[PDB]
Parts: structure tokens; sequence; C-alpha cells
């Protein structure tokens, strides 16, 4: 209903949230943030709210100052911040929170890269193929396509999706396609059970696999109990605040969604079906973003789901915008 | 409870509305829209939402286009939104909008200029004084300053009060005072309802006095079936704003508020700089919280109307890292 439309850059970027069934809202979005390059992101928070919204207010802080998104120097930027959160949210009972972060660059001129899709291998597993095995332990998406060489135009925008928990975030392209653009980050997953288990915690399955029967997540800012072993370094802890960093190219008529899990949690709502919702909204409505995410919005939550939802969509532009505006209306 | 803060340039604003008692909420904000120069705004629509959005969406266009935000120039620029609403959501049945926006222009070097209190006189009768002749027609607003000449120091802000409707902007001093923008637009006001008159159209008292026993205000965007006599200035209902000439320090709070905020008794000009000065202390500064306060406020107060707030606050140093947030609470 509530949303903030920011037409800036070479972006329309909106968002909006709501508590739904939840009494409070936890969860905060970086609506934008900046040379050439602007930062969004979507923050779930539980247990509180303080947590989310420095993240919201600060990360751009961090993640601001890189001079390359690589996984060593985004990840370090992650630390900084959780590290800065304990420091002054804590150091004791420090709330948790989500974090899916979009890096975006535009491309003055094309260039040429190996990529999986819309994949950017750098210079190798693709995130669909692990997506993809994840699934099986189905029909919904493509079989993982073989690496290529291909000539990204220019116009076209690089983005980074820097991944924290599993609030997710889905590049729809003109053709109805879609890249997933992260994997969420579970208790139960190899990977994490590895670490888990190394740093002296259970991960046990009550309504859902928590970590010592607590924790649903085991990535997040926060969470400042489940990071005190300190026999290891702050990476090695039950759940870290180390984001998983993927790149991916943007055609200038794709369309990018962030979105809690919140979106996500009916037991239908899957990657395909938002896609899905948003392709036929965006025909029924004559391409009104406003409008695209209430109604993915409401969708979600008619479908029974019992946490607060968010989200922001961002399509591209050929051309700067002439006159930038930010507008917060209804419907 | 949902805001919106962006922290630009040199200033920090929040944004945030809610339906209230309405089944519908037609307020729009222009958060913000560009050198050294602002644009921002609260909508208030009637009838429909449409225009009040257009007018957030493309206002901007208009007036950012403008060398200078003089009266003549302002005016000009409003007629043209005008006539581009009507042409677009027409020519029939266009909802109306009222529109209180500000042109926010940061001075790089001092200036000196001859005030009345924070009111800039151009090289005359305060809005100050209009207002209150108005409401005495027992104070909890002081007597009207004398003219002085002032030298606003650079890093003060020139600020332009544009005006069609009913909403308001307000500027809280640093020492609790206050400074009025704007001068509602009533139609039985002797101004208005001799256009309307002169229009062929009347104004009368039912709720409220009534232009042709419908519309609440007598100025406002759209409302184009009160614009189809045929000049566009003459008009029943016309979209020229009242104009006038501000200096705000770094250390003022600036308020833009539809007038949901104000429909309560006690609900007043002053009571709202109370409630803002109150909240500001018991949160430390907390701009979010203290206008969902005054909004919950209104609320608790019984209004029946959409409720839209929006608060400025200027620093002495560009942003550094600047940022839009959307959150709760
Ligand atoms: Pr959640
Ligand atoms: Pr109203």
């Amino acid at each position: 209903k509530k949303v903030i439309t920011v037409n800036e850059w070479y972006t329309t970027t909106v968002a909006a949230t709501m508590l739904g069934r939840r009494p409070t809202d936890e969860d905060a979005i970086l609506v934008s943030a900046p040379p050439n390059v602007r930062i969004k992101a979507v923050f779930d928070g539980h247990a509180g709210e303080a947590t989310s919204q420095y993240c919201a207010k600060h990360a751009a802080k961090h993640l601001g100052k890189l001079s390359e998104f690589t996984f060593a120097e985004v990840k370090k930027a992650c630390l900084s911040l959780d590290a800065e959160i304990i420091r002054k949210l804590g150091p004791k009972h420090v709330a948790g929170s989500t974090g899916i972060i979009v890096a975006i660059e535009r491309l003055s001129a094309p260039v040429v890269e190996n990529v999986v899709g819309r994949e950017i291998v750098p210079r190798f597993v693709p995130l669909e193929k692990l997506i993809q095995e994840e699934e099986e332990a189905v029909g919904r998406y493509p079989r993982v396509p073989d690496v290529q060489q291909k000539t990204i135009p220019a116009g076209s925008f690089l983005v980074t999706a820097i991944n924290i928990g599993d609030s997710r975030a889905t590049l729809i392209h003109s053709d109805g396609g879609l890249t997933r653009l992260s994997k969420d980050h579970k208790p139960n997953h190899p990977t994490e059970a590895s670490r888990i288990e190394k740093a002296g915690g259970s991960v046990e399955t009550f309504d859902v696999p928590r970590v010592d029967g607590v924790l649903a997540l085991s990535r997040a800012f926060g969470d400042s109990d489940f990071k005190m072993n300190p026999n290891l370094p702050p990476e090695e802890q039950k759940v870290i605040a180390v984001p998983d960093v993927r790149q991916f190219y943007a055609l200038s008529s794709d369309l990018l969604l962030l979105a809690c899990d919140g979106v996500y949690e009916p037991s239908g709502m899957d990657w395909a079906y938002v896609r899905d919702l948003t392709v036929a909204e965006m025909q029924r409505s004559k391409g009104d973003l406003e409008e695209v995410a209430a109604r993915v919005m409401d969708y979600a939550y008619d479908m029974n789901s019992q946490d607060n939802i968010s989200v922001m969509l961002v399509a591209f532009h050929n051309q700067e915008v002439e006159h930038p505006t930010a507008v917060y209306k209804v419907v």
C-alpha cells in the first residue's frame, strides 16, 4: 500500500513493507546509496529491529569504500559492520538480521566475459547448480546452461549479489526467464552444518532445523550470543556474518526484485511463482511498478504468510533520468 | 508507522502518511527533487488520487526549470502544471489536490535583506499579520515584529513557500519559536468569494463554506469541473499559488503537513509546534519518532482525514554517507 518510488541515476526503484500477521515490522530497506555505483538492500531482522535498521543505515558506509566487489573485500566489509553492530548494540543478546544486498554498476562500454546464463564467471560452480542440488533434495527451472563467452552490451549493468540469510534477489528477464541471485543459508545444509559442529553447536529440527535448536538461520548480522566461541575467529562461529558473493549482468530491460522470506513462505510460492505474478501484473497494470510490488505483497499475505512482507523492485533505463524525484504515495 | 528517511545534500528528511479513518489515502509526498536547490512538497488530493500523485511526480519538472522563485515565475509554473494535469487526466471530472511546496536554496555566501521575522521583504504586509488579522476576525502567537535589516549567514537556506489549498508549512526555530509559512485558502474570504462570484459561482456554508455548495477549497490543482467558464487565473477554482519568501537557519526544523494534522481543535499551529518540541526532547532528536507521534496525536484527537507529515532537519556540513531508508517506527 504505502510505497516509495525513487527515480534517479539510471534506475526506478520502488519499495514497500508490511507487518502482516506480526505485531511489529522488523524489516528495513536501503532504497539507495552511492561513482557509477548504487547500493540497495533488504534487511530482515529477528528478535528486535535494532540490528536490521542499523544495517540499512550503515551498510553502504562500509561497502561504499570498496575498490572491487570481490568476496575478500566484501567479506571484510561485512565483518567490519558486524563488529560495529555488536559493539554499539551489545555486547550481549544482540538482535539478528538477514541481508540481501546488491551493488549495481553501469557499463558505459561493452565487455567480454565468460558466463553461465547471467552469472559472470570470475577470472567455480554456478549458483543455479547449487540451488538446483538443494531443490532436488523438479521441473520449474531450466537445466543449467554451459559456460559461454558473451559480449555484454553498453548500457547493461553489473550486479553483485551479497547474501546473508534467507532473503532473496531475482532478475526477471524481458522474455519471462529468471536468474536467481542468491541461495538461502540454512543450518541443515552441508557447509553450514560443518561449521556449526566445528564450533561446538548442534542442528536440531523442531518446526524447522535450528542452530542449537534456537536460530532458524545459520548466517546473520548481530546474534551476538552465537558468536562467543573465541578459540575461533568471527568467520568460523556457529552463526557468521560472512556473505556469499556472486556477480551477474543485467540488461536494461530487466527487473531486479529483492524480497524477504515473508514473500516466499507460503508453501507453494517459490521463485518461479513470484516471477509469474510479477510478469502477469506488469502486463495487467500496464507496467506500473508500484502496483506490481503491492500485488505480490498481497498475494503472499493472502496465501497466509505469517511473516513481515517486504519487496523492492528496480527497473533499469538506457538514459540517465532527466528529472529525479523521490515520491511517497499509497497504492 | 512506515517512514522514509533521506539523508542527502545538507538535509535529513523524513516523511510518512496514514489513511486514518478514510477508506483510501490520496495524499502524495514529494520527498525531494533537484544546483544547490531542492524542492519538497505535500499534495493532498480529494475526489481521487490521480491528481495529487501526478503533482508529486511532475511538479518539480516545472518548478525546477525556474531561474528564480518569484511569484510571476512560480505562478507560470503552477498554471502550466495545472493545464498539463487537466490535459492528461481529463478534460472532465479531474480529481483535485492541494499543494504545499517549498523551494530550498542553500546560501554559499551571506545576503542582506529586509525582514519581518523570518519573512524576507521583496525589494508589503507580512504573512503573519494576515493570519493574525484573520484569526482575530488572548494570543498564542507573538505580536508581529518590526521590519529590520538582517544579514543571513552563509550556510543558511532561502525558503520559498508555495501554497495552494489548506496544507501547511511551519519553521520551528531552535528556541521553540515558530514561523508560519502559509495561510489557508478559504472560499469565504473576500478575495476568493469575489473571484468565484464573478465566475458565476457562489460560496455557501454547510458544514464549512463551500464553492457552489460543493468544494471546501477555492484553490487547487485539477478540479476541472470548476475551471470551465471560458482566463484560467479567473475561474471559480484556480491553481495560482500564494508565494512568500523566508530564510531558515541550519538549526531550524521545517514541518510540512496536510489539513488532516490540524483538523482537531487544540491541534493548531502552536500546538503542533509544542508537540514537535516535546518529542524532539523525549526522543533525543529522533525525527522519525516525532513525525510518527505528531501523526498519532492528530488521530487520537479524532481527525477524520488522511494524515501526512514531512520533517526536514538542516546541516552545516554536506552529508558524507547519503542514504534513503524505509523502516517502521
Ligand atoms: Pr522474516
Ligand atoms: Pr485532506
